[PDB]
This record gives C-alpha cells, sequence and structure tokens, in this order.
C-alpha cells in the first residue's frame, strides 16, 4: 500500500541515504530509472548488491506513460520502491507521478539524497545567487534550439549564476562534455551576436561531483574548451559577477587564473 | 590527516549518506555545527550512536573566528570529520573554510546530503525554474531588513519562483516560522507598494523536509498568514508563472484551491 520514491545520489552506490538504504532494503518490489541520469561511479549490479533486492529498471516509456500499470498495482498490496539518480521529483516530470499514485489510492512517501543542484555548491559559488537553470541541447535536423544561451542572458544581466545541464543519450550512454557545451555556445553567439557567451566568458566545470575526486575548473573559454575535464558527467557554469569570497575560492580550489580576481569582481 | 566536511541532511541522523557514515566513523576526531540549521527529527546523541564517536559540538563563533585554531590543527596529523545540517556548503559561508583548510596545507573532501535547495522538488514546482534564492531575516533593533522583497519581484517579473530561506537564531533556539515571514514581508509591502506581496498572493510552505510526513501547503497568504504549519524548519516559497502540472499538483498533493488550475497564460 506504499510507494517510495527513494534518491540514489550523485555518483556511486554509497551515495543513497541511510533512511534511503534501510527503507529500499524492507521493499517487496524495487524499481529503478536511469534514463534522467547515470551513476557514472557504479554499476546496476553494485547497486543491486548492497540493497539485496533484485532491481527493476524501468524505461523512460515505462515511467512516463505506464508508470499506473507496471509500479502503482504492486504499491496496493506491497511496500515498493522507486530509484531514481539524484534527488527524487527533481527531474521536471516525477512531481506528477505522486499524483498518479494518489489517483490510485497508494501513499507515497519521499526519500531524499543528494542532487547536483545543491552538489554544484562545491565550485564556492553562492547558491542563493543562481538563476533561472537551463539544458544544453545538440541542434539536429533543421532544428537549432538556442533557449539556454537566453537563460544565461538574462540571468548574468542581474548577476545571477547559470547552472547548465548537458545533453545525454542515456541509452546509447553519449554524453554531451563541456567542451562540446563551450563550442556550442560560441556558435550560438555568433549567430544571436548578443555578448553573452565569448572566449572571454568565465566558466566553471564540474564533473563526477560526488565522487571522492571530482574535477573542479574555473577559467576563460579560451583556455578550457580543449581541456581535459575527465570522464563525464560535465556540468558547465556561467557565473554572474563574483563575490570576492566566490573569486578566492575559485582561484584556490579550482585552479582559476589570478586575473579573476580584478575582472569578474 | 585529512579533514572531511559531511552532510548530515534534512531531518534526521538518518539522511546523512552512507559514504558519509562509513566516512565518519572512521575518523579520529568529529567536529560538528548545529546552528545553520534546524534537524528537527534527531538529537546529538542519535547522531554520536550511529557515528559511534564523540562528537564536538561549535558555535558560530568557535568556526568563523578559531576553525584554523580548533579544527585544522587536529586535522595535520588525524583524519578529521565537521559535520553540518544539510548539505555543509549551501546556503552557509562554509565554502570558505576549504581555502583556511587549503592555508595551512590540509586536505579537505567534502560530502554530500540532500539539501533543501533540491528538496524544494517535492513541491511540485518545477526545480529549474527557481530564480535567485533570498533570507527573510529578522528585524534587529531600527534596522529592518527588506532586500528579499526585491528579489521576489525580480524573479516574479521573469515569472521564476522565490526560495525563501528563512532566518535561524539557534542560540536562542527561535526558528523563523512561514507565519512570521509572511508577516514580515506584508510589512514590507505597505512601505514599497510594489504589489509585490499582499493578502492575495500565492505561496508554498514547505516545513520539515527530510520526515515522513512533511507539511506542504499552497495557497494565498490571507488564508495561510495563520495556519500552523508545524514545528521548524519552515522555508516560504513565492512561485513565478505556473506550468499547469505545477498547480495540478500544489491543488492535488499541497491542497491548494482549485481555483489556481486556472492559470492566465
Ligand atoms: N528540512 C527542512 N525543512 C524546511 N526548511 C529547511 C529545512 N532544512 C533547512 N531549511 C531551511 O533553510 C534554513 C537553513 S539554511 C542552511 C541550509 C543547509 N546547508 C541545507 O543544505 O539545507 C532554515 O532556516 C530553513 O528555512
Ligand atoms: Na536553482
Amino acid at each position: 500500500m506504499v510507494l517510495y520514491f527513494i534518491g540514489l545520489g550523485l555518483y556511486d552506490e554509497r551515495d543513497i541515504t541511510v533512511k534511503g538504504l534501510e527503507i529500499a532494503k524492507k521493499c517487496d518490489y524495487v524499481f529503478a530509472e536511469f534514463y534522467t541520469s547515470l551513476m557514472a561511479g557504479t554499476t546496476l549490479g553494485r547497486i543491486q548488491k548492497l540493497i539485496g533486492k533484485e532491481i527493476r529498471v524501468l524505461s523512460r516509456e515505462d515511467v512516463e506513460l505506464n508508470f499506473e500499470n507496471i509500479v502503482l498495482p504492486l504499491a496496493k498490496e506491497n511496500d515498493v520502491a522507486f530509484l531514481t539518480p539524484g534527488d527524487p521529483l527533481v527531474a521536471t516530470t516525477h512531481a506528477e507521478l505522486r499524483i498518479r499514485a494518489k489517483r490510485a489510492g497508494v501513499e507515497s512517501y519521499v526519500i531524499h539524497a543528494p542532487s547536483i543542484y545543491s552538489a554544484v555548491g562545491i565550485t564556492g559559488l553562492h547558491i542563493y545567487k543562481f538563476g533561472k537553470s537551463a539544458t544544453v541541447a545538440y541542434p539536429e535536423g533543421n532544428w537549432f534550439p538556442t533557449s539556454y544561451y537566453d537563460v544565461i542572458k538574462e540571468n548574468a544581466e542581474r548577476g545571477l549564476h547559470t547552472l547548465l545541464f548537458l545533453d545525454i543519450k542515456a541509452e546509447k550512454r553519449m554524453y554531451m562534455t563541456a567542451n562540446e557545451a563551450m563550442e556550442l555556445l560560441l556558435k550560438v553567439e555568433d549567430m544571436k551576436k548578443g555578448g553573452v557567451f565569448t572566449d572571454d566568458t568565465l566558466v566553471v566545470v564540474l564533473a563526477r561531483a560526488g565522487s571522492m575526486n571530482p574535477t573542479i575548473r574555473a577559467g576563460y573559454v579560451k583556455d578550457l574548451i580543449r581541456e581535459d575535464f575527465g570522464d563525464p558527467p560535465h556540468i558547465l557554469i556561467v557565473p554572474g559577477k563574483l563575490h570576492i569570497v566566490e573569486a578566492e575560492y575559485l582561484v584556490e580550489i579550482a585552479g582559476a587564473p589570478r586575473e579573476i580576481l580584478r575582472v569578474n569582481v
């Protein structure tokens, strides 16, 4: 009679909380999805071994179209868990799944876990200063989307930071690197020419947040565009004007050039 | 000879990640602060019991003025952990403490935990639609803070949601309720009269996120300003322009007036 939305956290199988683990262990059925994101620091096998339960993976369609025919029926006479990378309900369409549960007479509870939305605090950038967030999508065919560029513009204009999620093809396991995101943004700049993203723009790259050894690099596009940040997933941030304390952290921790202490403050 | 920043999570001791628990267990010394937030469902004893160590609790002054004199010296010869509610680097100034660590030749690692910043996802409001954040601070003497009012205005003009962290005076055991935040906001409106926060403004209250039954309520200020949302901590959110599914969730899950379903696109 109960459905548990449980977050898996950032990087590996140990990123789930103690509460999430113990609750999952007591569930009769455990489902998971890896289409909104993947756990690059672990495998399904390692997660299953840790939880001690067989885990049935669900595709995007399984969830978006048939959540009520696959997960909810079991939740009527059993304790069921639905695992997702990060913190539950962060992915835009997941909150609606709770309405589906209610509609079916099923109780649902949320067990939180670390999300990149909060984990980016490791970049030293004040989290109250982040503005609207966006996702950089690959152009294709006659389709060349650029809304994420306008997001950066509206945020930076008000001195706010822009968190940028990079395109991902979970099924094909293809990730968009920060390098690719930068090249794309430079391309969008040439078309819109709004003075939003150029070789002189300061950016921050966060990779493998949650791991014990994340990659945190900050610098100008002209110097980072071809730099190797390691294996995905990569997160890109376009800071607004910096707090001197933010800049100092970026210099001392993320290896940013001293130049930002005078140029971007 | 290392220093761990380890988040404890939202509500109780079980909100710590498995990674944080296992690392915290093997540390030689364990320090912690409980003034940046409130973990309503646990006690120091329960935390110590879970980690199996003696925890030395530090005050804001101990940290902000003497972190390098109390914590760092021990990190040079041992493995030290510094625990904090939620995520250690979110809406705190703890990030700067990593600079101090580095300058003392001490390596530091950050272990994230669920934060209120991402937990807002449980309100049904799209996480990427949040704009600049702010803190409703208690007036002191003749000093009446009001900047947070302007943040709401700026975000609202952009159709973005506003997350409002609520004040806390831990040494006086004072935790601002959403009710007090609303009262203070109406007073600021009377002063500025920008039509930003009135009896008719739709707001959302999230109380004790991290618990199994958090209080999630949405509605007009006039109706919620005196409602009892239970014990602290609370956060207040003034949504911007709503998507239909967001309104649907607020109505079905947060008990908002059915009339907000009719969004004025
Ligand atoms: N579980 C919870 N429920 C509701 N509000 C919470 C909360 N935890 C923190 N807050 C809010 O945030 C304020 C502390 S700000 C510090 C936040 C912390 N580092 C984190 O990552 O969550 C509180 O005064 C309160 O307004
Ligand atoms: Na945000």
